[PDB]
């Protein structure tokens, strides 16, 4: 039924540590590679913003799995639509931490695509979330 | 906030699904969706569920997260999630439409109009086809 | 003289607003707006105000700055201000529509049509949703 | 949360406006705008102000309502207020540009480029001209 | 021959304009415009003229140069001049519409519809607003 | 009511002299700077092709004065419309004479934007006159 | 072949054209155009011809090449030649409409609607005006 | 992969019989109903013009089978694309014979959508074939 | 009525000689220069493909004279429409012989804009002919 | 009737050999050159994906011949439409084998234009097949 892209956000569980983030990256890369899924996970200011690209069914099944994870709560879908080609091609999953990135670059990128004084993905539109993640992916290459 | 959205998803009915089960689903959704500002429509046929929800980005997502935990269906597949200027499915907090209790010639034309399948197969339908199929049902009701 | 414009804004009615308040707002609004070439419509429901004003860029702005000084409401939020080819809200210099003095079902369906909320919440509505909500009310009030 | 918006307004500076008065304005705007997630640009020339603010619909409104109470100007005119997909005035929570301290030729050409007036007259300019005028100022900083 | 065009302009009527003045204008516009393949409509109201002319690029220009020389009005403003695929104002070489001989409420709402002004002020209206205002006048008073 | 552009053409009156041109350019520069008007005047093959940018009322009044000038006759308006920004920014008024340019570059420019073997602005559309003038202005 | 096309051209009647000439033109046109799959419409008025032919790119061209050798007119000028998705002038292999036998006011308004002229002057008309002019004449028959 | 529509044309083999047409119609109706396929068959002037809607795979497989039928030759694909909704809903396969309908209606229809003096789908674009088949279908 | 472009094709008459080609080019340069006409004539595979830009009347009359020339036959109009600017500016008439150019540049060009295994303008659309001719002109 | 493009896919019959491919390329190179046909053949993961550009009739007949070939089975048409210009100009027929290429560029190219974890033209849209083929043609010059 074709290639799709999903974008959703969520609130991280309190006290998340680096080993927790690395654990997410490690399982996501293996499962996604198996499932034909690509994407990117953005972490900052206690919030997750993720995009997954792939088959309509596979991406749905992965999202239903991600909802069971106790490392986050209060998930919101931002968008689900058919896409002509992938944007997030290179990584089965890439984690980007806004805190390990140039303070100035991120502030300008977060301002560019958002009205918020901090990283607040609930205040961004679907196209803003996409373009935010696209620039993170393009610089994190 | 963030605005009005519509979700469209499909799923498989669990084997043994009973009319009571159908009525229990409708009873709880109507109370919940009314509380949440959610309207929409549930189509059941050929062992398949095809549903749409309209409302707040967060609320619809939370309702979908709850629906994913229901054992009365399995293998849910998201069809689309996007922002909308206005609602189509205004009249009912949640309306159940059974394809089997309907004019066989009306439903045959409808299912053919918006799908390539010889029976009702939402998995073979695009997001636009599911929207238009459901809308004709809503209008016919 | 920069053409015809439309402003849309919303606000919270102040606690204790009474029918005399609504009449005073309408009485001054009709006189000022007729003087200023301003037309529009004010919607009241669920403790919220939703209003649109059409006219000259300077006049409408001046009318809005006066409105922000009015103690009969608070927490104003601008929804949209843009140039327009033609007016939609032609007939009245100002018209009050109370959502509660109307067919509950017609309004319930309209409030659902153009918003995600279980109640009248103009802060949850877009500029296009506010305009189309207001236009349908205007078309029914004729 | 109804998304990112841009406000543009103009006003007349009250007589006697002083250099310390402008610096005070710039000092409070940077603090307030940074607090509120707001960015923008203030233009001063020919006794007139032309400013733009980007950010949240509610915050920008509340900021305009505060600016309207300031005795250092009068006769404000809204030029446009609308939703935007991305910010243009990303770099400064607030920046002052004095047209009088700029190349008489660079500013004269820019003033003619975007208005029919022989002097700076933002009231004679469309929303698009004010935007494009302020943007070139922004790009020259 | 560069095709069909439309001109829209406005002006202030000179003080003391009389009904015979409007009649001399109308009798002469009809004869000249019929000769020159020009059609159009003149609106008079609130001491202001708002007129449109359709025809050949050169003919319309010359008629405007003639109109500019007339002492019966002053302070003309061009609102628009462009090529058009087809005429809107076809039925009359020139038709005069006086806003005062028409339904106040009909004209009132029409003037608000296409302008920000509390009275008829073509100087506050765009080319498109002027076009649409004149077109509704032309359509309603087909007589 | 915003920034507008006018383009018109005309026939020069027989006996046009440089002094004649000197008076035109001198009063135009003064008058246009006062009025917020910019533009360009093209002369060639006995024809004027002009563009003026500025306020709707000002540009019109200037056109009315230009129509009284006896140094030319048979004006035609080419277009009058609103514009987002000026193209002809640099000069309150600039004269360009086609005859004092490469017999090759202008031949082309003209042929590019007209069906005629000589400069015949009555044969050009509004968009052809604009682009033709924009190319001339862009050269200086 | 290479598709359905429409040609529109105009010409001046050779001075002294007679009714029998027009008859003979119409009789050859119906026979030839019917043989060649060509349809169209010929307007005559004020000493001018305005005609359109629809059909094969080759057939219409050759027929036009034959019309060019006819001494009953001169000064032919092509108005338009392009590919078309469907015919407008379907009903007749060739139909003659004389502007001289029509409601004097109907023809006056039609000529004014699609021309800057006080007389029928097809040389003063664009390709779209000729098309719309002939189409209205066709619809009144 | 979704709903598609195919259009193809061919020459009927010499000797085509009404019984021949009926075997085609009967086997097509059964197979297409099995295959979720709908469509329309046009026959005139010795030519076939057909459209099928359904699954990309299914429609292709049916076309491959049509290519082996000896009752026609010189098949030519006209169009194959994804479609949002079916136009040819009502019948799995419906035969419309051009030659036995109103002579004037089919003359106008065939002229409307083609440069030819007889039915010649080889002279028609994809859109012409589609709009032609659709007007036939709408008349049934 | 402004600037137009014509595109047409024809078959060269049997026996066409280089002097014949040189005379066509010679009279075309004079007539077109007088008539304000520019364009390009492409000769290949025994076929002519030409385009002319200029005034609507002049271009037509020139086409009518071209139709009486016995050095070619079977003319087909490809397209005739209004244009905003000339593409074939530099030359009142220029010959491009496909045979005197790189077989590979021309082979690739001919495939890009046609379904044919050789140069066959009768198989090309108006847009394909224009773009074909424009690439020749730009590389010329 | 102009230039067209066909795209189709099929399953290679079991046991396909290098000689098998050489014979396919050999006749296709000859036949397409005779027919004015250009195109490209992609082989990978036991699947064929091909495009042919040329005349509507010739391309159709070449497809009819290809369907009789027993070296593949289960052919599926992807798209057939008229085109303004060719994309695959340089070759009458060129074979590209995905396994004789860099796992990365092919893997990422294949992910770019499909949801699948391996090459599966059956899950690809018409526009994805075209773009997949076009990047292959562009790389192998
Ligand atoms: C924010 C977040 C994003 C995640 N994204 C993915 C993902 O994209 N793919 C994935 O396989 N698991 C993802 N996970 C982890 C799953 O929730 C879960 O732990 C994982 O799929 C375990 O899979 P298993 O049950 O098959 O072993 C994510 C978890 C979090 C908290
Ligand atoms: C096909 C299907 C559709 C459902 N749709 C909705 C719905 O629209 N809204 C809702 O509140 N529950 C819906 N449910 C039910 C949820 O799974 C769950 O039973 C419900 O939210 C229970 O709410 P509770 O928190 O009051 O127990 C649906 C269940 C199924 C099987
Ligand atoms: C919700 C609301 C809407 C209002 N709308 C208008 C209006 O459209 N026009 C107006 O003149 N005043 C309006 N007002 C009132 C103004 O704030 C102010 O009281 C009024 O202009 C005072 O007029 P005056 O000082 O000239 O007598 C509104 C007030 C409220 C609370
Ligand atoms: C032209 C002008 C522009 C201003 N722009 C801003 C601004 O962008 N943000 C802001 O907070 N204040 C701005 N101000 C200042 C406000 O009028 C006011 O002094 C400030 O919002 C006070 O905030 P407070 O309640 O924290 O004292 C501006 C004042 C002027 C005269
Ligand atoms: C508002 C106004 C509109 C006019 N419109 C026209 C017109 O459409 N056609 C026309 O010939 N004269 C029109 N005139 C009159 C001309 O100024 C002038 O008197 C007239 O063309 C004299 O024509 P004649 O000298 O060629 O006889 C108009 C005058 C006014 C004041
Ligand atoms: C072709 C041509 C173009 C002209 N353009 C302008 C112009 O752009 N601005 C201007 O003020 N005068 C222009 N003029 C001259 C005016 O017609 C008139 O002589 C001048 O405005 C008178 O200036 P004054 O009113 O100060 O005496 C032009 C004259 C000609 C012949
Ligand atoms: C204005 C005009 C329009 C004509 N239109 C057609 C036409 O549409 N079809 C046609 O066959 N002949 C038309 N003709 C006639 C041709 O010039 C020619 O005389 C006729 O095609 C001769 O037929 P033939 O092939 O038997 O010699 C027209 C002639 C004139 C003067
Ligand atoms: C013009 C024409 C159209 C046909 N269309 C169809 C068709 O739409 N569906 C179909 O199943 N067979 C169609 N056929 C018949 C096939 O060629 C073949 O006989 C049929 O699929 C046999 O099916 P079988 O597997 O049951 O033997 C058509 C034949 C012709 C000549
Ligand atoms: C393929 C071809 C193209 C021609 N192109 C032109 C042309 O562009 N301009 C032109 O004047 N003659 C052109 N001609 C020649 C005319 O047919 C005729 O010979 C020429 O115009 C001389 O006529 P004249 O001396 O009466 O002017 C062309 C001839 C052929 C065969
Ligand atoms: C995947 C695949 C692609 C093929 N592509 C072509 C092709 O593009 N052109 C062609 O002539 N044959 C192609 N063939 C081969 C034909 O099936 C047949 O072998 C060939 O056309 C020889 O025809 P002929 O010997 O009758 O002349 C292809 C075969 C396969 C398996």
């Amino acid at each position: 039924m074709g290639l799709h892209r999903l974008i959703f956000l969520s609130c991280a569980t309190d006290g998340l540590s680096y080993p927790d983030l690395r654990d997410i990256m490690a399982k996501s890369e293996v499962n996604n590679l198996r499932d034909g899924i690509t994407g990117m996970l953005c972490y900052g200011n206690g919030m997750f913003l993720q995009t997954l690209e792939g088959d309509r069914q596979k991406v749905s099944e992965t999202y239903a799995r991600i909802l069971k994870d106790p490392r986050h709560h209060s998930a919101e879908i931002v968008e689900f639509k058919a896409i002509e080609e992938r944007t997030f091609i290179n990584w089965s999953m890439r984690l980007v931490q806004l805190g390990e990135m140039d303070s100035d670059t991120i502030r300008r990128l977060r301002l560019k695509y958002s009205p918020a004084a901090t990283f607040q993905p609930r205040s961004m539109t679907a196209e803003q979330c996409f373009r935010f993640l696209k620039e993170l992916y393009d610089m994190s290459q």
